[PDB]
């Protein structure tokens, strides 16, 4: 039984090989926005509202035209049959079924149709290639498949330096593959080719200053995520966390405004909410599961989480995700 | 001979079996809020004065009507008996001859008549209760028993995460019960039922937010205590140390204004009265004292904490705690 | 040869039977307030002056109407027999020999007038004793020997809580004894009554509250020490120099202004000048040196100390104390 | 394969005699300003620009009338054959094909004239003499030889107090010399006399103060670098990371203005110029790759160099240097 979702590292750690391992938990360069992003966090206390009605407290959010079942998706993780055989099937299957929207991702192991085909409403995040036509071709897969939004990744106009990666040698193994078949530099023209080739919802990933979450909205994207990438592109890039409240009060209600890197806990999702967020991204701790025990290991990451934002939502006072988000906050020192 | 707090939870940590010092020593979730509860007191440095009158120093205050010998009552803490075979009456009859009020559990493990009639003018904490009328007998019991003062918890809509408590699979010993005798969460209109009900000062324990600090004063309440639980509830909840000054300013002498969380010290006595703090209350330390020596170590601890508080109020220019709650203080880091 | 005063530390330690070390090093309570006056200082960074005639720079001040050497005078400390048979007058003849005055107790091991007889023109420290003639008539005796201020030491009312010396049982051995031969709590009326018996100057040593060193102005005092006594009294004092700009700017040039605390190098001797002192005190690493190696061993700390201040004087820019006093600050992280 | 520069540093530390590494590793005093260097940086983070055309990212500059491939140069560090024998000519000769400049040092192991025929359009560091005509007849000849600026050190009147060289006893073997040929203080009378002596710009080394950077401004110098010495000097003066964007709003666009002290990456460089600094210089890794490897290991550095700079530009969205100084920052908590 798993308590934390640090228990779920502990068991990813002994059973996958090291070098995957460090693919999955390393961040670019001295690691330090990697460490930042938990340092962050651990900073913002919550000033949790009393007294107030509990009867029907609910976590569920509408985004991009869905009901969620909680303010969270699980993010998007390139080749997750490097965690468990079923890859990315096994974690689309868990999400479909705890209602959180899954990201599929341009860099899976497994095809955007047969993600897509498991149902849940699955989000399909975009990498911009040297050969355009690609990168608009695989919005237009994703649409026809039944993805609801395109999660355009903007903060990779090339892979970080992995230096665990560069360290172990890692490589890819032979049956893992990028089944949907490089990368080239995203620009704000690709971003209007996105929006002019679909009808869903583009989000930008991978947004950290103030004037580009404006430029975001004024650009037409229904979402934004707040994010260094979990620590892997720019080594010294500010944690998304420390940008969130300064980039919802920009935007103001023009486009939905997600966070990532670093939520492991219930708790951490509702000091996001409080900072002003629409919802989370979840990477790594997705991954921890999958790799400890396949499917069923996501579901009970999944059921932890919900367990664990309902009793912080409800013990700071809050019915609804809205109510989290008019919560206050308080940085403090660990 | 004990000449710290510190020396009695070395004491207590021996005695006590493991999942019964986790118990009382844990907080919920990551134990951020149970850390932070410290790391704000130690940041807090006072500005003594020099060279004030010291003739006649005197710790007492008054509150609720009644004169106590010290700034200071014993938090609630469930099922005393888990501590030491006379539980309640132990840490009572200690309270009682410190001149010190002690507060009456819902969950007390010997009967709140039982501990009134050791005297010592008690309070009484209230958990509201799925039933409600058995919360407002509660009350009406109290009362007649002779407890001066309602604490009515507000911060417990349910118990928090207590993972040291869900790996140890911690459970009651058959020999402790809930001799008063499942919660419900409490509103506005259950404070001002209990407020209908008695004609006792009513205490909300657990207000963080200085709006809820406003309305527990505009509702009738005589006190508030400003308080985390002990980082017990959410974790990540800010400490009460930390919304204390902004508190007392909000309610401007409206009721009395309470703190807890890690106050280990007659010097921390000192930094919650120069914040503005009416009173403390001490929780975990009591009970080491309890399980050190029962009686006589609750008496030994109730007898440090008085010396090192009249220790640390005429080193800092002192003669009484209203000149304390006029001393300044300066955030240092640690 | 010693090349930093944290050597003479190490060699004290070695020498002194561990009791006596607890006590010299010890402070009251957590050592909240003897720690915090280290890290208060590491703290704060120097801006330097670059290109600045330096041909003569000088480390002398004038105070209390005599040239000093140095910036700096040896802090009293209580009973130095405890550290070398030759006691006060090793550290005396010392003082004297490297031009800095050296602060008699009331408390020394050997009698004021034999201390005061090595010549160096002294200082008199002065604790108000229950029977105020006895203080008194210390002061007439202190004057009478040649002494040139009355430091009257403002933060005893009684003494701190020593939990190294109670853990130890700490005693003084029987051949050490208060040769000038309790405590009462002074107040400005006290102040007042030294200040009209004597004609010198009286320095308040132990204000940390502006309001206290503007009063301490007002009564005719010629200095004050801003200082909580190296965290042996109140725990939880605000170390002096986080107070010292504050308490410099408030008295304008109405008295001198010294600052005492941890101070342990002519780099820190620096920082306190930069924030506007008139001088320090230094305590403990003048009985390191004692204990280490006598009356040589303190000419060794003081020659080591004149370098020092000699050193970052130069490389800041400064050929005169009251240029370091123009020195901007900046505060850090460590 | 070297992936950071600690890499090399390890390296450094396997080969050199423990003297010789602490003559390079070490600082002033407690060494808290070698430390302070690191941690100001590793505060700093940098908010990244997204979408923007990286299509030509150059790292070029150009300064003092070159164009340098990087924002970046060789700082000066004496006595090169200390580390590698080939010294100063193997770390000139792998600058000169990075196309990096290259400061020949007035305590240099290697004559300034065999260093300056290498090419590469060196620079030239200064010390003043007591032998004034010794240092004007320095800049003669590093003039005569092609040195392309005047680099004059004006935080040296003397050396600090360098306490791992003295623990040591450290001295220059008989095979290192001072091949040009003690310390006199300068003055702004010694920069002007400089200035008249030579048509290349001159660059205070050395300046922390925002009126000294505005003062050699004032005195014609073309640029200055912001720096502590590399926590050599004085132990306790600022971080230049502290004070750059202070001195880069005061001299506004008068000189070029660049910082040294702790760079040990390209994400470093980076965090430099979005402070506003025209170039950084770097001392202590040039050595440790000379120690590793000679000429081969020095090119190795600065290829790794390139491409982390390369990297950390376009990641954080800059085509350019210039879009790289307009990039905010923010502190955070480490
Ligand atoms: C192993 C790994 C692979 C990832 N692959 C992608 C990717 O292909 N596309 C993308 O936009 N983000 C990718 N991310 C970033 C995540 O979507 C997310 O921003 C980061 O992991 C969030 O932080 P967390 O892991 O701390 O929860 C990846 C993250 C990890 C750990
Ligand atoms: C073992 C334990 C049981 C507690 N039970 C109650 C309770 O029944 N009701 C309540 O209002 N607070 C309860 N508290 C919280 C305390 O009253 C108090 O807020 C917290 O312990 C104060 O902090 P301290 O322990 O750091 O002094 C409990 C605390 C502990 C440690
Ligand atoms: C062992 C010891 C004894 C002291 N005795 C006295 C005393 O009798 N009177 C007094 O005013 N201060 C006394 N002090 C305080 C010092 O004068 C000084 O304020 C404190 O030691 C300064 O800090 P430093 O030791 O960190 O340099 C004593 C300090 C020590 C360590
Ligand atoms: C061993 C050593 C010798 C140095 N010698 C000189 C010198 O002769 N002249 C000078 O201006 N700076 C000298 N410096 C300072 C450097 O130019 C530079 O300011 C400092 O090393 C920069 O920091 P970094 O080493 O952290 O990169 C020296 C530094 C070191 C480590
Ligand atoms: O973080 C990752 O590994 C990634 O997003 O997939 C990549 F490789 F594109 F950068
Ligand atoms: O902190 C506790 O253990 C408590 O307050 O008694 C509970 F259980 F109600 F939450
Ligand atoms: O710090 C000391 O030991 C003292 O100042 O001498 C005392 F005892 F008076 F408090
Ligand atoms: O830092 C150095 O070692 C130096 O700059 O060369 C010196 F010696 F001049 F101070």
């Amino acid at each position: 039984t798993y308590v934390s979702l640090a228990d779920l590292e502990r068991a990813a750690r002994d059973v996958l090989p090291g070098e995957i391992f460090d693919f999955l938990a390393g961040g670019s360069g001295t690691e330090a926005s990697l460490v930042a992003n938990r340092t962050a966090l651990e900073r913002v206390f919550v000033i949790p509202r009393m007294l107030r009605d509990l009867t029907d407290v609910t976590t569920e959010i509408d985004i991009f035209g869905r009901r969620a079942a909680l303010p969270m998706a699980v993010a998007p993780v390139a080749y997750q049959r490097l965690f468990h055989p079923e890859g990315e099937l096994a974690v689309a299957r868990a999400a479909r079924d705890a209602g959180v929207p899954y990201t599929i991702c341009t860099l899976s192991s497994v095809s955007l149709e047969e993600i897509a085909a498991v149902g849940g409403r699955p989000w399909f995040q975009l990498f911009w290639l040297r050969d355009e036509k690609r990168s608009l071709d695989l919005v237009r897969r994703a649409e026809d498949a039944g993805c609801e939004a395109i999660v355009f990744t903007v903060d990779v106009p090339w892979m970080g330096r992995r230096l665990r990666d560069m360290r172990n040698g890692f490589a890819l193994p032979e049956w893992v593959t990028a089944a949907n078949f490089e990368f080239a530099p995203a620009t704000w023209e690709s971003v209007e080719a996105v929006r002019a080739h679909t009808d869903l919802p583009v989000v930008l990933k991978g947004i950290l200053a103030v004037e580009d979450a404006r430029r975001a909205v004024d650009a037409g994207a229904g979402g934004i995520v707040v994010s260094n990438h979990g620590g892997r592109q720019l080594d010294g890039a500010v944690p998304g966390i420390e940008m969130l409240g300064e980039i919802v009060a920009a935007v103001s209600g023009g486009c939905e405004v997600l966070v990532d890197g670093g939520i492991r806990s219930g708790g951490d999702v509702l000091k996001a909410t409080a900072l002003g967020a629409s919802a989370v991204l979840v990477g790594r701790p997705v991954m921890w599961a999958l790799a400890a025990a396949g499917q069923d290991g996501v579901r009970q990451l999944l059921e932890l989480l919900a367990e664990e934002v309902r009793d912080a939502m409800g013990l700071a006072g809050c019915e609804s995700v809205g109510a989290a988000r008019r919560l206050n906050t308080k940085l403090g020192v660990v």
